[PDB]
């Protein structure tokens, strides 16, 4: 059977985000079908399908009407699910229209997919933008097996009640005939919601998934931790070794130890934190001053969003601040980057880096943590200051976990990941490369894609 996949975000045919990512490495592998949105938006005419094969995938991509880019995405998608299941209540914008819009949208992208669907196709959608998708598909007649996989987080149940037509996105989750979550509390608080305030039940199966019961359908439910090619990024970050963003990079920080992040700039990955504890190390650790640089890649994420824009403006603020306290004539402290890079390019770089810092207040997996971790060289890798709440921390037990609030913990974090003895930090970058190895992506959509076909 042929697989398509349904995102809203699709690969370019370099830009930032993990399912765009994470999703075309498992598809490379069986070849299939990608359908979603191409990016542009129109002002006027019709939006039109464009179907495009590249090597063993077929991209059957189409623009968004203007009302339906505001409403679908940068509204319901973006201004209420986005910051509400990423535990940002504070953040959240309802808007009746929007989320009607949301609906409409789903409807009417379910309505592209249809004349290119066989009998035999097996579609599995992708995030929080399409949660109606099944719903839609049904109502147009489609018979196929769907399966759907959240890449945020499911929020707890009680966070999830914020969001005011919380009963009708739990109910058309329930017309999927697989739900696929990150990890096990994500699957929890979605069990915990459907028990505790749809009145349904969820029970466990020998098979693996649990089945739930609820607003009368049956389906079944699991986690699938997404992961990487890890001795593929491997390669890449060992085969730009003596390339020149590693060359500049070495010359502009002449002995000096290295943090490197990378992370769109939402407000989910914690980068006020993160910046508050490297000014906190400088603060108490007189040695660390001239001898350490914070590279942090930012790129613009989202950016017709005041949400998006308020968050950004903080953080530039705070770099301006904790430079302008710490700087040297010849030291700068935060090197903070406002744009995209090449992923081959990251991974170079983050193997030349003492400490990746991948602190997120709240994350689906985060994919950089795992592309930090599988960049190293094994002879003398890096050590991983992770935060509790990132997905990867359930999986990746080397790393130092943080709890990003606690601005002198992931201080001390950073501190001992910079003086970590190498016998340490072989050890943990083994015990983590054996679990990123066993766990990687095309064994994450087997395991999919095995439990929706049986
Ligand atoms: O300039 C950049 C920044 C990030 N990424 C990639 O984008 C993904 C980010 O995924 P992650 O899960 O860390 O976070 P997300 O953006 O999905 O919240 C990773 O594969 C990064 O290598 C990239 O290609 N270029
Ligand atoms: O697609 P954007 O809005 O640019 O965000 C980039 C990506 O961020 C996260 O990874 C989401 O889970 C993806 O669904 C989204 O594609």
């Amino acid at each position: 059977g042929r697989l398509i996949i349904v995102s809203n975000r699709v690969a370019p045919i370099p830009a930032a985000g993990g399912l765009a990512v994470g999703v075309y490495d498992a598809l490379k592998e069986t070849g299939g079908m990608w359908f979603g949105w191409s990016g542009d938006v129109l002002s006027s005419g019709q939006p039109q399908i464009k179907v495009e094969e590249r090597g063993p995938v077929t991209f059957a991509t189409i623009a968004l009407m203007r009302r339906d880019y505001d409403q679908y995405y940068r509204g319901f998608s973006n201004a209420t699910l986005w910051p509400a299941f990423h535990y940002r209540a504070d953040l959240l914008q309802y808007d009746r229209h929007d989320f009607e819009g949301y609906w409409r949208v789903n409807a009417w992208l379910a309505q592209q997919l249809v004349p290119l669907l066989r009998e035999d196709d097996v579609i599995w959608v992708h995030d929080y933008h399409l949660i109606p998708f099944a719903q839609a598909l049904r109502a147009a007649g489609v018979k196929n097996r769907i399966g759907f996989f959240l890449h945020i987080p499911f929020p707890a149940s009680q966070v999830l009640l914020a969001v005011p037509p919380h009963r009708e996105l739990v109910e058309a989750l329930c017309s999927f005939d697989l739900l696929g979550f990150q990890t096990a509390p994500d699957l929890r608080a979605f069990c915990d919601y459907i028990v505790n305030e749809a009145n349904g039940t969820a029970d466990p199966s020998a098979s693996g998934p649990l089945t739930i019961h609820a607003f009368g359908r049956t389906l079944r439910a699991a986690a699938y931790p997404i992961g990487v090619y890890p001795d593929e990024i491997a390669e890449l970050a060992k085969a730009g070794e003596r390339g020149k963003p590693v060359r500049t990079m070495k010359a502009t920080l002449h002995s000096r130890k290295l943090i490197m992040s990378v992370d769109r700039l939402d407000y989910s990955k914690g980068l006020v934190e993160r910046f508050r504890a490297f000014e906190r190390l400088l603060e108490h650790s007189t040695a660390q001053r001239n001898k350490v640089s914070f590279l942090q890649i930012a790129p613009p994420t989202r950016a017709d969003m005041h949400a998006y824009q308020d968050i950004r403006l903080q953080l530039e603020g705070e770099s301006g601040r904790i430079n302008g306290r710490f700087a040297e004539l010849d030291w700068t402290p935060i090197l903070y980057i406002h744009k995209q890079y090449e992923r081959s390019v990251l991974a170079a770089l983050f193997r030349t880096a003492h400490v990746g810092y991948v602190t997120p207040l709240r994350d689906g997996m985060n994919l950089v943590a795992k592309e930090y971790v599988s960049a190293q060289d094994p002879e003398n890798p890096g050590v991983l200051v992770l935060s509790r709440f990132a997905g990867a921390a359930q999986e990746l037990d080397g790393a130092l976990i943080v709890n990003p609030v606690d601005i002198d913990g992931m201080a001390e974090a950073l501190a001992r990941a910079l003086d970590m003895p190498l016998a340490e930090r072989q050890a943990r970058h083994r015990d983590m490369m054996v679990q990123l190895r066993e766990n990687n992506v095309s064994v994450w959509r087997d395991n999919f894609m095995r439990d929706l076909q049986g």
